[PDB]
């Protein structure tokens, strides 16, 4: 295999001069070489304080150059990142630091998070990043240290993604993984290796696109990294110019807005150097897809995937945002839903998109046998993707098996938003969809029936839900106050009816 | 990993009814899913006559249709093709199928062959490719089969490469090593999925470059290969045009070939459709490159490599031939001459090139362990090239360290052909030489001394050649008969003075 170590390694042998990181706001650029001199100072400080090949930790910060440094000498060292969404709040990141059993975490979020990770009885090794990497330069001591042994089905990288209950699942990536979730860039979104390659990194790190497919293949093809601390696609469309930018690749959401910033840029915008335009992490609205194909240039490629399985299908130059077909590495299946995987469906039938789990696939949810049984089935990878064949042979896209809203490309449960807003005073019932919206893809919307005789306030709810455990980011956009809910013959609420009687 | 079979067979779920093999003048066309099932037919008809998984089985067959489906279906099947050159003579053959300890021989190169491996007391049954296939057409019988388990460093194909002394050598290639064997056409050419990719075979399937870059990259792409049985300029050309190929790799002698015939057809050929013009396999003179990039379209790529370890380095649109720098995948060094792996020499002195024996790297020569640690150390390749680090930070290919002659890109040692002229009557003393030839490259030259008194006539030498057992493709271009060689006190052969004289 070529882990990430090795991807990143052999870059900085060959390109050792070449600019690696730039952050153009802080003034700080990194070529090859002297990342590599980072990670490595990094590596032999943990190492000395005693991390060990192998022991997770815990990985909890907004991108930037210094996480960056983090991330790899954390792999570097032998220890196995878990990569965790530094919007989460206290309870929730203590609670999965807690259950991953973790060695120690890394956060730059910072003091009251700390105090929950104490408090927890975790026994995590609490680490402010500021104290490892500040602005570029580590505070290392301690000799040079081994290479450890990794091998192929190992576990590297952890990320997580939300189930159907619970808390979010710990997906383990193998170290076999590393190489076809960078490659597919050049096989499926036509990168090629050179110093040419000028990466702007939009994309958090703390998902697999971010991290494998826009940080790690932007290294590890010689290129140049353009940190992002925040994305403002005015001042993003000015780094394009600024660093040269060759490619982005970024949500639906990112390029709705980003689009929009480029139509108000008016009739002398240039973007030149933009070679490649790629989108993931949700179903791309064909209003956006026009937007984007009349106002951005580049080659325009549809990408979809799962943290699981990575890249399962493609389209270049997509008329729709739909329709896509698989790309090398894969291979996939449509099968009845609740079916086996051998349960092929009919000629233009509906049913759940399956693909193989091969090289790229997690190996399993981390303490979580039973919801690592319900996705990884006979060799295959199950994605809650509803799909059909079209008449041309390729796949269609239709919407979630599940219940699950995909907004601004997270993946969001109504549960969560349900159990807390459930508890809000006043609140008889809730249910949570997602509406059809061109910025976010679905906006989470919820649907409440107040106690009899008394009124509910979408500011009092909204409130209540920015005080809760609950990620701000995931609370309803929109509130619809009802006297009852749309229910079948069983008491049970009738989601996607309510979805269409809402909108 | 994914072997060369999860390659072909993921392809052919993604594309089953697109053209896998095209041979136009026999108006044969194969899509991917005809050509597995031809594949699985075959390798069960092995199987029924006793085939096992990790046997090897010689094929010694000039390129075609039906060795492409032998060469996958003994891989199908688990067995280790073990692929020659079929303009080798009969003894050579028998031998080297002998000294490998083939279980079969899968040829088409007739009776005088199969009777040298009868007699040769080896044992391997002797299988003669058009009963097992013709025209694209199996003969099948037997039960289904299972696809066996594949590992990582298990033995997956076998071919051949000549030393300084003594038979060809077998070098190993292990099944993780096709995966980069095939994408760096990704990563350094830039070929992308789909089914947009036409491949003109041009080159021998039975070196490396031929099979893994050429074949396995364009099924796996899920683009059509065009089979090429004989090579002729003008009708590879013509096949350009009425194939729209897309993508050709092959020798600066095939370049300075087609190069030459582009010139002369001028506007009456349309190769507008030819995106990719890669070579490798010897130096590019400049002269060809110079013709290569006047008369022949499409981005052109220098692509070096070896048998063992594959590409190591490349240059896109290149000023010259001898500039390269290593792309993706690749780790090299510059070292003493007779040196360790580690004592790098100091950028602008000469050294042999190293490269990094990774993924991609063979596991040895069969038998011959200890001419694998002369090339295989401490997880280096040596590439027996003299090589330099130029000021721009390149990598510039001089000649070799061990006398090795590259003509149409064949390696070719001069005591090969010495060992077979010094027994020709007549002949007291011969030096064979490489001239530089802008068509081959190097011309395979012979400088003979007469017995006392007597003449030579190089008809009489060459007509020796063609009935020894030298392959005939190795027999010198030209002769200078000479009084004698220039020597020193002790009888030894002033070559810088001999090339001087005879240049
Ligand atoms: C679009 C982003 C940048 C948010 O926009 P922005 O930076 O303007 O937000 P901000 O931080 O300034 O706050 C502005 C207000 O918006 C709110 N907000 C934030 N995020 C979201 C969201 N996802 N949904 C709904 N609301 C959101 C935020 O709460 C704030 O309002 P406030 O709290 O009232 O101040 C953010 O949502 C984002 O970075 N999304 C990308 C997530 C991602 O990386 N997804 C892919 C993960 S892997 C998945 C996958 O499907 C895949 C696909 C292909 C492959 Cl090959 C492999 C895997
Ligand atoms: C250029 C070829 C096609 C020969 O041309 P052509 O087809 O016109 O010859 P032909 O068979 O019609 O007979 C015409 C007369 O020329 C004679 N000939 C044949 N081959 C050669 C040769 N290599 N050197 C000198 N003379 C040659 C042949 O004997 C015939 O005269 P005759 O015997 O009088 O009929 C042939 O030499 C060839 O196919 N060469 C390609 C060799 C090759 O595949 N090399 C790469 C192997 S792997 C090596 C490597 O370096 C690498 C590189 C990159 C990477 Cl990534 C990995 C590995
Ligand atoms: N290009 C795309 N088109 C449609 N849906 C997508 C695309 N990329 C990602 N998704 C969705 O996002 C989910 C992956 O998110 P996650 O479960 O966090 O890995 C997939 O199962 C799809 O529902
Ligand atoms: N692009 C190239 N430029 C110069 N020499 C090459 C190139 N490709 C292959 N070679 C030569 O061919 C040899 C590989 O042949 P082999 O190891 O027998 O497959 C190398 O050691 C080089 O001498
Ligand atoms: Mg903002
Ligand atoms: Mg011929």
């Amino acid at each position: 295999m070529q882990t990430v170590n090795e991807m990143l390694r052999r870059a900085a042998t060959r390109a050792p001069d070449h600019c690696a990181l730039a952050v153009p706001a802080r003034g700080l650029r990194l070529t090859h070489a002297e990342l590599r001199a980072r990670v490595e100072a990094v590596a032999a400080r943990l190492h000395a304080d005693g991390l060990r090949p192998q022991q997770r930790v815990a990985v909890v910060a907004p991108n930037s150059a210094d996480v960056v440094i983090a991330i790899l000498a954390l792999h570097r060292l032998g220890a196995v990142p878990a990569l965790l969404n530094p919007r989460l709040k206290s309870a929730e990141l203590a609670e999965l630091i807690k259950r991953g059993e973790m060695t120690a975490a890394v956060i730059a979020v910072g003091r009251q998070v700390a105090d929950a990770i104490f408090q927890s009885g975790s026994g995590a090794r609490i680490i402010f990043l500021g104290d490892l990497v500040r602005d570029g330069e580590p505070y290392s001591y301690g000799p040079p240290i081994e290479d450890p042994q990794r091998e192929p089905a190992q576990p590297a990288f952890i990320f997580y993604t939300s189930g159907t209950t619970g808390l979010p699942k710990a997906a383990i990536i193998p170290q076999r993984a590393a190489e076809s979730r960078v490659l597919f860039m050049s096989t499926q979104v036509g990168l090629r290796h050179g110093r040419h390659n000028v990466v702007l990194g939009l994309m958090p790190l703390y998902h697999v696109v971010g991290f494998f497919a826009v940080l790690v293949a932007a290294l590890a093809l010689d290129g140049t990294y353009v940190v992002v601390e925040e994305f403002r696609p005015v001042d993003a469309l000015q780094l394009v110019q600024q660093e040269q930018v060759t490619s982005l690749f970024a949500t639906p959401t990112h390029l709705d807005a980003l689009a929009a910033a480029a139509a108000h840029a008016g009739s002398s915008l240039k973007l030149d150097s933009l070679r490649h335009v790629t989108f993931a992490g949700a179903t791309m609205p064909d209003a956006v897809l026009e937007t984007v194909h009349q106002h951005l240039p580049g080659e325009k490629v549809n990408i979809y995937g799962t943290t699981e399985a990575m890249n399962s299908l493609y389209m270049r130059q997509p008329k729709t945002g739909t329709e896509m077909a698989p790309g090398f590495f894969s291979e996939v299946r449509i099968v009845r839903i609740g079916g086996g995987v051998d349960e092929i469906v009919a000629n233009g039938e509906e049913g759940e998109l399956i693909v193989a789990a091969s090289d790229s696939a997690f190996v399993g949810y981390l303490n979580q046998p039973q919801a690592t049984a319900e996705k990884l089935q006979d060799g295959w990878y199950r994605t809650s993707d509803v799909a059909v064949w079209t008449p041309e042979g390729t796949v269609r896209i239709l919407g979630r098996v599940d219940d699950m809203i995909i907004s601004g490309g997270e993946n969001i449960h109504p549960s969560e938003i349900e159990r807390v807003l459930g508890t809000a005073p006043g609140v008889t019932e809730v249910v949570v969809i997602g509406l059809a919206d061109q910025r976010w893809g679905q906006s989470v919307t919820a649907c409440v029936v107040p106690r009899l005789g008394e009124t509910l306030s979408a500011d009092a709810l909204d409130t209540f839900c920015r005080s809760s455990e609950l990620a701000d980011f995931k609370r309803p956009k929109r509130y619809f106050i009802l006297d009852q809910l749309p229910k079948n013959a069983l008491n049970k609420v009738l989601r996607r009816q309510l979805v269409q009687q809402v909108s």
